[PDB]
């Protein structure tokens, strides 16, 4: 049995194995808060997320199970995955706390662009990694739906991982129009719109669509991409929303070459393929990885897809204690990955 110790962090007691030392808070995550730590078994730096009240309600209990199942499945260099999962509980009857462990990533994408004029080669690398991660999660029928710079973890060498996928006032500036406006259908390319918004901001240093509300953001979007056709209205349930959009003065699409002056023309071309209102005509992650903009990084042998992911639990309503027992089962069955899982190409 590992010896646990207790430490008050973020005004609450954490109980963690002696293996993990020097815990220091590094912010909140989805449904929990996060500490950096030193893993004395491997000498590696890790991030430990303590889930907040994981079994307080049917909502918390199912999302705890969902997050653990998702993170146990994610095995990709550009997607947050699990090094460890632990609980101080000695049995299911005591089980009330869940801690998730991953590699430490010191920053988010906002730390990278804030005080640094990025080079085009560096922008290519950052966006390439997002797209590689999205190809992987999308291949498992997992969509992020709220991709944005604060959901991209980055380390000291600009290596990037997507987090908080497949799951307080949030920024909406990177959300796909079909998501922000609650349209009746969408596909995995909601995340590609978000990539376009992020990439645009990495190239210009300015937020692409900094709208003050739903309607102001939509107006900024339409100024760039032009007024949509009537076929777009098909997707919008609310008559007042449809009537509003229809009543707008028509706007032509802008030439993105006039918006992103001085950018690599290949970057402009990629943006034109991402920032399209018609989600059926938006480029996919796998298609974008083949785009000439990423030629110096693209490597088809190193852009893998995911193993099939069984999401049948999503349609089921179970009792709190059933989700709790399922979660306990997933904690106990977890197999830590090898420290070194990669080989020279
Ligand atoms: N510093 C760092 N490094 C890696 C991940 C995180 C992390 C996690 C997280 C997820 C799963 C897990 F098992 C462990 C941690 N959730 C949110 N964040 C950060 C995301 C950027 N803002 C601060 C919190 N933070
Ligand atoms: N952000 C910008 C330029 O500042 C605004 C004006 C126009 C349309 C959108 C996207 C670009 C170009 C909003
Ligand atoms: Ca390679
Ligand atoms: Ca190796
Ligand atoms: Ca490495
Ligand atoms: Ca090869
Ligand atoms: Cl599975």
């Amino acid at each position: 049995r590992p010896t646990f110790y207790r430490q008050e962090l973020n005004k609450t007691i954490w109980e963690v194995p002696e293996r993990y030392q020097n815990l220091s808070p590094v912010g909140s995550g989805a449904y929990g808060s996060v500490c950096a730590a030193f893993d004395t078994k491997t000498g590696h730096r890790v991030a430990v997320k303590k889930l907040s009240r994981p079994f307080q309600s049917i909502i918390h209990a199912k999302r705890t199970y969902r997050e653990l199942r998702l993170l146990k499945h994610m095995k990709h260099e550009n997607v947050i995955g699990l090094l460890d999962v632990f609980t101080p509980a000695r049995s299911l009857e005591e089980f009330n706390d869940v801690y998730l462990v991953t590699h430490l990533m010191g920053a988010d994408l906002n730390n990278i662009v804030k005080c640094q004029k990025l080079t085009d080669d560096h922008v290519q690398f950052l966006i390439y990694q997002i797209l590689r991660g999205l190809k992987y999660i999308h291949s498992a029928d997992i969509i992020h739906r709220d991709l944005k710079p604060s959901n991209l973890a980055v380390n000291e060498d600009s290596e990037l991982k997507i987090l908080d996928f497949g799951l307080y006032v949030a920024t909406r500036w990177y959300r796909a129009p079909e998501i922000m406006l609650n349209w009746m259908h969408y596909n995995q390319t909601v995340d590609i719109w978000s990539v376009g918004c992020i990439m645009a901001e990495l190239l210009t240093g300015r937020t692409l669509f900094p709208g003050t509300d739903h309607i102001d953001q939509l107006k900024l979007i339409l100024r760039l991409v032009g007024t949509p056709g009537a076929e777009l209205l098909k997707k919008i349930s609310s008559e007042s929303a449809r009537n509003y959009i229809q009543s707008l003065a028509q706007m032509p699409k802008m030439n993105f070459a006039n918006v992103f002056i001085g950018a690599n023309p290949l970057a402009v071309d990629l943006l034109e393929k991402m920032l399209v209102l018609d989600s059926d005509k938006r480029i996919t992650a796998a298609q974008a990885l083949a785009h000439a903009y990423f030629a110096q990084y693209h490597d088809p042998d190193d852009e893998p897809v995911a193993d099939p992911y069984d999401q049948s639990f999503e349609s089921r309503d179970l009792l709190i204690d059933e989700w709790k027992s399922l979660t306990y089962d997933e904690v106990i069955s977890f197999v830590p990955p090898p420290l070194d899982q990669e080989e020279m190409e």
